[PDB]
DNA sequence: GTCCGACCACGCATCAGC
DNA sequence: GTCGGAC
């Protein structure tokens, strides 16, 4: 029939007689943008979810070969995170686009884009650019998808161009509401409020309640008629968690869809297993307030403190055959990143290992002093086509789980079972790989003092895990099954900072229509400036930043003050009087390669700037002259337990 | 608690304009 | 990475 008409979310949902598109044609990328419009619409997760069920209900029954790129559409993916596909297309090359196409200066555009918060609505309420061209056939789900990934192959010389030509044939081929959700997506902010877990969960109901695999017309397109209430809720919690479980181990929807229509649910997790060279999602920590919160949740289960390195997540693959392959936190493929780590492998294990997958923590090693270096060294190590004898800046490994040993894997054994495996068939090197600094005991006084070592070993503080009780690593149970306590979570830490508001920065999405970011500055003494130190966008309530958007918008000059340093920091939207000064909480103090924050009085070039800032609250009471100096930022950088470990 | 999306610094890798 | 909001 229409897609225009299209309603996914009509009570009493028919895959079949609901839809707008005939059996074995291709999906429609209108019942796609109509999808997604009553999923915007709406702000409870279970009314979105059975939604977007809906949608894929007719599609496996219909077009089962589009059920890819509608997932991936939907979850503004663009394959598997291992094959590091990017679409390469900013703000301003998509602004150029969307002029181009409606025929609009493009001042006019960014203007409409910045004060809207959101490039979708300028890019759909025009069409003018169509001026005499009758309609282009209609936009399909699958040659969309195919269309961002034929934006995402361009490389090389002139390829801004060539993506500026795909971006403007959606655009003019864009119908109704298609506009502003393809502008969306390549502006990488998608806005529907659901997200991955939302995308499995209404993926596992589509495929019970209309099962796959079947002739059409289809016999079974409700399984859940002749159940209760309570019965149809268990049954599709069970079938959620079976497709949970395995894109835990395997997320990678080219290597599950195709199963999942050829064999079921219920055959998924025999067919798609935790295997070295495939990654897997990692265990994430959960932000804890202090020791007591951490007795709390954790409840009469005895946990293991160890070590938080600050580094970056190695997910090292030791296949059978003998390759090796690393994987970042976002299985991205960093096996080229470490020629160091490849060609160590044989010194960690003993002769009796096979395959393995570790979880470990890459941490920047110097081997001249024996110290841990901070993360801003390690940063500067190169990501692809590396040299093994061309590494500058050393790696040393801190393991502190075993998901994979010898062929089987350890997901379902406590962290009692997977700690001991991990001791036992690993060797230790200093300086190379070292099992991460662990203590297990109940006593606050000694988990207090264990915490003041790490800070004072170069680590963020410490990370907390149970051992027997809830110890597995079954993502899908829980994601944050661990606990992180950094010091600067605490109210007592002392990092906080009074700096001056002296630039505003226009909002997007949830923030639009007033200020998302702000710009800070420290008060040079000697030099009577105000030299900017960092932005600010996070630690603000949502009534506190309407406060902020109104009583900073009377302070808004058109130039800045002659006394206002900024040197390289992003010109803010709206310059503002320096009146306003906030309390600022940060994790580190970093060198900054474009702040003038206390240039000079640490680095010659190079001035300071924070790691996490976040906003505390208002300091009335405060002036901007009784500020925080760029003096005292240069002392406290200084006495950074990991500045004086130099 | 869960999920989602606002926002932060930094530096390698990449590309347009010249 | 931190953070707050809707459920
Ligand atoms: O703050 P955050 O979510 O990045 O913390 C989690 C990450 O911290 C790293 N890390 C460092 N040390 C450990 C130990 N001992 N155990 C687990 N994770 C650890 C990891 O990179 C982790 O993803």
């Amino acid at each position: 029939l229409d897609p225009s008409g299209y309603n996914p979310a009509k009570n009493n949902y028919h895959p079949v007689e609901d839809a707008c598109w005939k059996p074995g044609q291709k999906v429609p990328y209108l019942a796609v943008a109509r999808t997604f419009e009553k999923i915007e619409e709406v702000s409870a997760r279970l009314r979105m979810v059975e939604t977007l069920s809906n949608l894929l209900r007719s599609v496996v029954a219909l077009s089962p070969p589009d059920l890819l790129p509608v997932l991936y559409l939907s979850l503004n993916h663009l394959g598997p995170p291992q094959q590091g596909l990017a679409l390469g297309v900013g703000d301003g090359v998509l602004l150029k686009a969307v002029a181009q196409a409606t025929g609009r200066q493009l001042e006019s555009v960014r203007a409409e884009a910045a004060e809207k918060g959101d490039v979708g609505l300028v890019a759909e309420n025009s069409r003018s650019t169509q001026r005499l061209m009758l309609p282009p056939p209609p936009l399909t789900a699958s040659g969309v998808f195919s269309k961002f990934r034929d934006i995402a192959r361009l490389t090389g010389s002139a390829s801004t161009a060539k993506k500026i030509d795909i971006i403007k044939g959606l655009f003019v081929a864009c119908r109704h509401s298609e506009a502003r959700f393809i502008a969306r997506s390549l502006s990488g902010r998608l806005r529907l409020g659901l997200a991955e877990q939302s995308v499995l969960a209404a993926l596992s109901q589509a495929v019970s309640l209309t099962p796959p695999g079947q002739e059409f017309p289809p016999a079974m397109v409700d399984a859940g008629k002749g159940k209760t209430a309570e019965a149809r809720k268990t049954w599709l919690e069970e079938q959620g968690m079976i497709l949970k479980q395995t894109f835990c181990e395997v997320p990678d929807l080219d290597r599950i869809i195709p199963v999942l229509l050829e064999h079921g649910l219920e055959r998924l997790p025999e067919h798609c297993k935790l295997s070295p060279g495939i990654p897997l999602k990692p265990m994430l920590a959960h932000p804890t307030r202090g020791i007591s919160e951490v007795l709390k949740r954790f409840e009469e289960a005895a946990f293991t403190c160890e070590y938080k390195y600050d580094g970056q997540r190695a997910q090292i693959h030791a296949l059978e055959g003998g390759e090796v392959k690393i994987f970042s936190r976002n299985q991205a493929d960093n096996t080229g990143k470490y020629p160091d780590i490849i060609s160590r492998i044989p010194k960690i294990k003993l002769p009796s290992v096979t395959s393995f997958i570790l979880d470990t923590e890459a941490v920047a090693w110097d081997r001249e002093k024996k110290q841990i270096q901070p993360f801003q060294v390690l940063t500067t190590r190169k990501r692809k086509e590396v040299d093994a004898s061309e590494i500058q800046v050393q790696v040393c490994l801190y393991a502190f789980d075993l998901i994979y040993l010898n062929g089987e894997s350890l997901v379902r054994e406590p962290l009692s079972r997977r700690r001991q495996l991990l001791r036992e068939n690993f060797v230790e090197t200093e300086g190379e790989f070292v099992f991460a600094t662990s203590l297990d005991t109940k006593d606050i006084e000694q988990i207090a003092e264990f915490l003041e070592q790490s800070v004072k070993d170069s680590c963020e503080g410490l990370m907390v895990k149970t051992l027997d009780v809830d110890a597995t690593y079954e993502i899908a149970k829980r994601s944050h099954n661990w606990l992180k306590l950094k010091k600067d979570y605490l109210d007592g830490v002392g990092d906080t900072l009074d700096l001056v508001v002296i630039g505003a920065y226009l909002g997007r999405g949830k923030r639009a229509g007033r200020y998302g970011g702000f710009l800070l500055a420290s008060y040079d003494e000697d030099s009577e400036e105000l030299q900017a130190i960092c932005k600010l966008g996070t630690g603000f309530s949502d009534e506190e930043l309407e406060e902020h958007h109104q009583s900073l918008k009377a302070l808004v000059l058109p130039s800045p003050r002659p006394y206002v340093r900024i040197d390289g920091a992003v010109i803010p939207d709206h310059w503002l009087d320096p009146s306003a000064v906030w309390e600022v909480k940060c994790a580190d103090l970093s060198l900054s390669p474009i702040y003038p924050a206390a240039r000079g009085l640490v680095d010659s070039d190079k001035g300071i700037s924070l790691r996490f800032p976040r906003f505390i609250r208002v300091r009335e009471d405060k002036q901007p002259e009784q500020a925080t100096t760029s003096a005292q930022v240069a002392c406290l950088y200084r006495k950074q337990s990991q500045i004086q470990n130099q």
